[PDB]
């Protein structure tokens, strides 16, 4: 399935090249511009654990998830991954725990040492 495919066929987008964050572009977005640090970014996403369980979805809430890019408001994999996206892009990200919730996990849904899969759509980005 998609998690296996990004695990085996994804591109390492980390600066360390430690394969901690792998990406596949699923839908090519618009133009060449990616967001800049501090931009307000609007995304839709769904996340799955490596046991196949969906643990979150913005679609199911009928509202996007909004954060300021590159400020540690989200897991490291998201700051790194969303920074690579164009407006309108959909990607898959495979996130090792060192770029996610680490040994701590995140109760109630994310266990210790969890590799996470996300589908992310970059809806918009704007400077404030
Ligand atoms: C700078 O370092 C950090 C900053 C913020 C962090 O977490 C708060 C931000 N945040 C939650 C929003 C959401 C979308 C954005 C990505 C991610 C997220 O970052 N989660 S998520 O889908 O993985 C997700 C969803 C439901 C859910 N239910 C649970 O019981 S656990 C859980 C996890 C953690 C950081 O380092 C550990």
């Amino acid at each position: 399935g998609a998690p296996a495919t990004v695990t085996e066929q994804g591109e390492d987008i980390t600066s360390k090249k430690d394969r901690g964050v792998l990406k596949i572009v699923k839908r090519v977005g618009n133009g060449e511009e990616t967001p800049m640090i501090g931009d307000k970014v609007y995304v839709h996403y769904k996340g799955k654990l490596s046991n196949g369980k969906k643990f979150d979805s913005s679609h199911d809430r009928n509202e996007p998830f909004v954060f300021s890019l590159g400020k540690g408001q989200v897991i490291k994999a998201w700051d790194i991954g969303v920074a690579t996206m164009k407006k309108g892009e959909i990607c898959h990200l495979l996130c090792k725990p060192e770029y996610a919730y680490g040994s701590a996990g995140s109760l109630p849904k994310i266990p210790s040492n969890a590799t996470l899969f996300f589908e992310i759509e970059l809806l918009d980005f704007k400077g404030e």
